[PDB]
């Protein structure tokens, strides 16, 4: 039942590999649906062509700002922002897929993929999925990050959709 979505990642326009995610629609259906629909593009906007604007190795990779490409933009399928659905799931380790935000009830389209356990984010960012296949590609993406998060090459979602 839980949907699977994929990202095809490129590095300076060169294909790197595919990352796939299980979205926990059974526990966070509204949040999972937003990510699913942004991944297919079915509403007329979404993640295809967008970049990962911040990659901190040993922490996380952040993306999903498809309108300003720098962390200041993005929007949900429900409007500019939507509420924190619940905090049932925790940031348990690498691979966790979770919503980025600017405060309570400000979810849009930005998200992050954990590359470490980030337990201090529990109860503040809505976890809604996990990497299924392609964690090795996330690890490869991490090598283009830096301590301050600026990437050393452009890391893009060249294609995305639902499997
Ligand atoms: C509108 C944006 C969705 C929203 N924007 C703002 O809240 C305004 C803040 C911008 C900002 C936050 C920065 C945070 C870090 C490093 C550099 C930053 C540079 N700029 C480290 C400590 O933390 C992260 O990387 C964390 C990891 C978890 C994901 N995650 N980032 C967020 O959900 C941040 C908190 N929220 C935004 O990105």
């Amino acid at each position: 039942v839980n949907p699977t979505v994929f990202f095809d990642i490129a590095v300076d326009g060169e294909p790197l590999g595919r990352v796939s995610f299980e979205l926990f629609a059974d526990k966070v259906p509204k949040t999972a649906e937003n990510f699913r629909a942004l991944s297919t593009g079915e509403k007329g906007f979404g993640y295809k062509g967008s970049c990962f604007h911040r990659i901190i190795p040993g922490f996380m990779c952040q993306g999903g700002d498809f309108t300003r490409h720098n962390g200041t933009g993005g929007k949900s399928i429900y409007g500019e922002k939507f509420e924190d659905e619940n905090f049932i799931l925790k940031h348990t380790g690498p691979g966790i897929l979770s919503m980025a935000n600017a405060g309570p009830n400000t979810n849009g389209s930005q998200f992050f993929i954990c590359t470490a356990k980030t337990e201090w984010l529990d109860g503040k960012h809505v976890v809604f999925g996990k990497v299924k296949e392609g964690m090795n590609i996330v690890e490869a993406m991490e090598r283009f990050g830096s301590r301050n998060g600026k990437t050393s090459k452009k890391i893009t979602i060249a294609d995305c959709g639902q499997l």
